[PDB]
């Protein structure tokens, strides 16, 4: 197991990170906003406000774990463009894009953007005590908890124009009727905050996770099929025939991570917990050890998505450490050969594919922008470390 955590952390700190390193943008702020498939990379793209909070998270954890400095001075570079330019310092809270300079170019505020700064900036915090850093979270969580709260349904809410006025609260059209209240927010609510808890013991934020783990336990989670809800109506109602693989085996460790740091010993929490990682096993996993996507009606998705195989890894592992099962360590084993196969890229100036398709080849997809950062396979690798 030391073999498996020593190649992991060869991979962290011999490839991932030195690639998000060469983006650094000394000029204009943060990190360059596009490297596509075939490796170019765009000065000028946008900068997205989330990648930017994931690339602070990523840098800070990497300094908490590592100790190595210049992962410091790579998570300072992040927090100055997230506080100076990302950050909305009139209507308050984070831009969902800035383009290459910092100006805001969709500056719409959403409530999964507004939980990945208080993430990222409490990560900051562990490692740096910058007081303004803290500040900036609990102003962050304020929003989410006044304006950004439903207290009607008990349900966070998603997406507000600049001026913090409701919008379309969706998941963008394509849904075709529009979803009230998603999984995925809620998720990485509860992340956060998790993280804001380590930092700041506050007892009615103790609360909010306890009232968190419930939705899930209560609305998100199908007891029978074991599997988690994606997009509900406004009376928590799933609305869509879909499962999402990577999110729940992602969740199954992160809502552990929210027992554990909350001292909370709710046996069903801890059930749940340890039967979403059975089910996933079961249901997710593929002949050739690899994570497929999503099941939407009867339809599965065979894409092979980096971030699903990284979380199926963590969540297996801690599974495996509640269960002494076997079969969970064996699934890290086949995954991790997998990734190593198909998904980490073998050229010069790249990092890991966006997903693979079920042939073997690489999706034709950026390596790097708004939607995909450091933060799951850093975070995977460094759980990893620390956990061994």
């Amino acid at each position: 197991m030391n073999t498996f955590v020593n190649e992991f952390r060869n991979e962290l700190e011999t490839h991932i990170l030195p690639f998000w390193a060469k983006l650094k943008d000394d000029e204009n702020g943060g990190y360059y906003g596009l490297v596509d498939y075939d490796l170019h990379v765009h000065k000028d793209a946008g900068k997205g406000g989330i990648a930017t909070c994931r690339q602070l998270w990523a840098f800070s954890a990497a300094y908490r774990v590592l100790k190595k400095e210049a992962y410091l001075q790579q998570a300072n570079h992040a927090y100055r463009f997230l506080t100076e330019y990302v950050f909305d310092h009139q209507y308050k809270g984070l831009y969902w894009m800035v383009d290459y300079k910092g100006n805001p170019s969709d500056d719409r505020k959403h409530v999964y953007a507004q939980a990945f700064g208080v993430y990222a900036l409490t990560e900051y915090y562990r490692v740096t005590q910058n007081q303004e850093a803290l500040d900036y979270a609990k102003q962050l969580y304020k929003l989410i908890e006044t304006v950004g709260f439903n207290e009607e349904t008990n349900a966070y809410k998603e997406e507000f124009n600049r001026k913090w006025e409701e919008q379309s609260n969706e998941m963008l059209s394509e849904n075709g009727v529009i979803a009230d209240i998603t999984m995925n927010t809620h998720l990485h609510v509860l992340e956060a905050y998790t993280n804001l808890y380590r930092v700041w013991e506050d007892e009615q934020l103790k609360g909010r996770i306890a009232n968190l783990i419930d939705l899930f336990y209560e609305k998100v989670f199908d007891k029978q099929s074991k599997f988690l809800q994606v997009f509900f109506n406004n009376h928590w109602e799933s609305i869509i025939d879909l499962k999402s693989y990577g999110h729940d085996i992602e969740a199954s460790w992160l809502i552990d991570d929210a027992l554990k740091v909350t001292g909370n010993n709710d046996r069903k929490y801890t059930q749940m917990v340890i039967d979403i990682a059975y089910n996933i096993e079961k249901k997710g996993v593929l002949k050739d050890g690899s994570l497929a996507y999503e099941n939407e009606n009867g339809k599965i998705d065979y894409t092979r998505v980096w971030w699903v195989q990284v979380e199926a890894m963590v969540g297996f592992y801690n599974a495996y450490e509640k269960t002494k099962d076997e079969k969970f360590l064996k699934a890290v084993e086949r995954i991790w050969d997998y990734v190593k196969t198909y998904m980490i890229d073998s050229r010069e100036g790249g990092e890991w594919y966006w997903s693979v398709e079920a042939d073997g080849q690489p999706t034709k997809r950026e390596i790097a922008g708004p939607w995909k950062c450091p933060y799951h396979n850093a975070r995977f690798c460094l759980e990893f470390i620390e956990r061994v």
